[PDB]
Parts: C-alpha cells; structure tokens; sequence
C-alpha cells in the first residue's frame, strides 16, 4: 500500500508503480530531463518484510516505441512512511559508450521522491 | 543470446540471466558473500537496440525465504561481446535504517562479470 | 573571497576554510557524526578561474592527536554564489580494510554547505 | 616510503607524490586522457598510524598554465602494501556547471595504482 502509488522527484519526473506482495515492483517512468520522450517501463524489486525504512531498487533503460538514448538508470535507495512518505535514492545513470570512452561511462546522483 | 547466460564476478557470485526480447532481464543471482543463503530474484532493463557497449542495470532485494538482510543491490553498466564477453559495472548497496543512520545507509564498488 | 569562510552542512558539522590564489584549499573540519572528536586537517583544491559553479575537492582523513577512525571522506562538488552561497558535493568515505573486506570498504552520500 | 613513489592507473596516467610523516600527500598528476596538457597539482590526507589497508584520498582540479576544464577529481581508497603494492580508489570527477545541468555534473569510477 505504502510504496504502490503515484511519486514525483524534485525535476519533475513522474514514477507510478505497484508493490506485488513477492518483492517485485512493476510500473512507469516519466522524465522530464535527458534525451527524453514519453513514458517507460520500469523494473525493480523491494524488501516485502522490513524490521527503519524499507530497501529497494528499480531500473530503467531509457529506450520506448519513441526514443532510444542507449543508457539506463538504476536507483538504490529507502522508503519511509509517515505523515510524509518520502523514497530517498542515489542513482547511477551508464551510457553505451566504446571501449576508449568506457572511463567516463557513469554518472551518479540523487532524487528524493514525495507521494502524491 | 549475448545477455543470456551464466556469469561471475571477482566474489564468484553466480547471476543467471535472461534477456527477454523487448528489453526485460529476468533471473536469479547467488552470492559467495555478505549476510547470504541461496539464491535471490533480480530483475532489471537493458537496450534492446544498441547502437558501443549495451547499456543495462538489474536490482537484487537481499530476502529470499532463508534470510533478510534488509537491503538491496542496484547494478548499473554495460555488457561488451566479443571472443571474451564481459559485463562492466558500478553498484549501489543500501540498507534499511534508522533516520539518524541514514547518511550512511549506502555502499558504492565496482563488478566484473564473465563467462568464466 | 566567495569560497573562504565558515560553512555548516546539514549534519551540523562545520568546515572552515582559505582559498589561495594559486588554486589551495586549507582549513579544518569539525564532525558532527561518526568516530569522531575535536577537529581536523583538511586540503584541497579548486578552480581559480572558472568560467556556472566553481569545481573543486577536499579531503580529510579521519585521525587527529585525539582519535583515529582508519578512514578518510573525499567531497566533490561545485561552488554557487549569489544571496545564499553553497557548495553541493557528493563524497566518497573509505574505511581501511582486510582484502577480504575491502569491496564493503566505501560509503557514498551528499552534503550541502551553507555559508555563515 | 610506502606510498612515496610513482604510481600509474590503468589509462597510463601517472600520479607522482610523497607522503608526509604527519599525514600530508603532495604532488603532481599527469593525465593520460580528458581536456589535459602536462600536470597537475595534487594535495590529500593519509591516515598515518594506520591499524589492515591504510586509508587516503586526494583532490586534482583540472587546471594548471596551459589549459583549464573547469572541473576536479577526488579519488578515495586504501594503500595495500607487500611484494605487488597497490592503490585501490573510487574517483567522483565534478564539473562546474550551470543549475539546469547540475543534475548532471558529476561522473562516478575506480582506479587501481601500480608501481609499473
Ligand atoms: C528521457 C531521458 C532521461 C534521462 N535521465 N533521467 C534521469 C536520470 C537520473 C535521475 C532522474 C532522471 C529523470 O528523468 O527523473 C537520461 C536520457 C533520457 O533520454
Ligand atoms: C547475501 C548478501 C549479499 C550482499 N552483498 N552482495 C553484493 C553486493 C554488491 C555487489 C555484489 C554482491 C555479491 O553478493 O556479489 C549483501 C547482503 C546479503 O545478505
Ligand atoms: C569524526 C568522524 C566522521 C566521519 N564521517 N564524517 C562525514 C562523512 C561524510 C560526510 C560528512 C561527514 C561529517 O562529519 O560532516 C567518519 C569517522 C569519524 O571518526
Ligand atoms: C586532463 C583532464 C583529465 C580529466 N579526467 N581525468 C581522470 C578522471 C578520473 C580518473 C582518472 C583520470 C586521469 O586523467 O587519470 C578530466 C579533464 C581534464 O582536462
């Protein structure tokens, strides 16, 4: 109940997903930054027996029926409920890239996500 | 086909993969560290349609039906064919904690998978 | 000038610091969280002529006449002047480990400094 | 003595420094790759009573009387001492940018140092 629903980061970007009681997190990517254009499908997997916040990660591979940027983003990171639920990440963003420019492949960052 | 496989990385984790058609990577992943027992699930994207490198990520949740850890793994990289196919990547470990731990809830290291 | 001064982060720790023209940072660093007690060295570098934020780095390993935590953070970030001055960084804090435990060996996070 | 010397990453990029006895590390770095043209200044931190690897970090910004990226690297890992020494890091490299692409000034990797 708690991680299902709609969430919004601090550029924008819009993340709908549903928590299935097996740990696996399904769901939409809207980004509002990056070679970017319509929605994506998104994958991850969630800590369905927590003890402190609740662990989990999802991917997406920016590429739809639209546009193809040749990269992905993962996002590690918590859920804590409250009066304000909140998901805190770090990400990291790899490009496709030859093997000369592997080096500077990764970016990395941060997005907190507020649920609406 | 590429994607598809057994691979390693350095700890002699075991990750068994499937690349779906459309961009889904389905599989499990057993581990030769941390507080572990068996396999777990992971799921995760990848570019279906690449131009160098495929970019891909994939996410563990560390609960099967032995143990929890209360943490997740989020892997970010690229998968480079050839006579000696690997899989470079940068990951993210993050456990569930207290808010007052919460800066230090997430771990950063590098794998490299192979075939062998 | 701009760099030069006190600045806290939201952690409560302070960071005083002199920027030389010849691209220098110096100044101590006084935590609020970890193995911690009194203050420490640090040193760095920065853009002396930048262009957007002002990159630069420091780093401060966690020993002093008082404590030693065997570990050091390094924080990367850029400079942004204006009403309210920050520096936005991401670090990296590496504890010294057996090669057993060395891929555990490294936390990753982001901190914001104000100036006062 | 240990870490005193001349060390070389994977690009072939060479990092020359001396380790204070009171944990300082001065020195130059001369880059195999990116917007470079001879060296650059370096200066770091070292636990210097170290407990098994000995903790350090240090800091680059990419400028010096030729050139100017506007940009620096901060490199944070343990010295591993024996017949075969190495330095194993994790690097955040941060570009000055504007605020639009702040969310995307800093690239994440690792470097491993020899003496070859
Ligand atoms: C659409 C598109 C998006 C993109 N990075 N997105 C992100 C990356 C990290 C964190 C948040 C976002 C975010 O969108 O909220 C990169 C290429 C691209 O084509
Ligand atoms: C079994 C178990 C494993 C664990 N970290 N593993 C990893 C983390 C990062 C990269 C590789 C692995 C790897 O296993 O290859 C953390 C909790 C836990 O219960
Ligand atoms: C005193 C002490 C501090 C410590 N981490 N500090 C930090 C690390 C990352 C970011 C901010 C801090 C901060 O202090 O603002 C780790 C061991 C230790 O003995
Ligand atoms: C000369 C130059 C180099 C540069 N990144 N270098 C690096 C970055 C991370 C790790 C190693 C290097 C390395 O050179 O070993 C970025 C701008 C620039 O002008």
């Amino acid at each position: 109940a708690g991680i299902t629903g709609t969430w919004y980061n601090q550029l924008g970007s819009t993340f709908i997903v549903t928590a299935g009681a097996d740990g696996a997190l399904t769901g939409t990517y809207e980004s509002a930054v990056g070679n970017a254009e319509s929605r994506y499908v998104l994958t991850g997997r969630y800590d369905s027996a927590p003890a402190s916040g609740t662990a989990l990660g999802w991917t997406v591979a920016w590429k739809n029926n639209y546009r193809n940027a040749h990269s992905a983003t993962t996002w590690s990171g918590q859920y804590v409920g409250g009066a304000e639920a909140r998901i805190n990440t770090q990400w990291l963003l790899t490009s496709g890239t030859t093997e000369a420019n592997a080096w500077k492949s990764t970016l990395v960052g941060h997005d907190t996500f507020t649920k609406v």
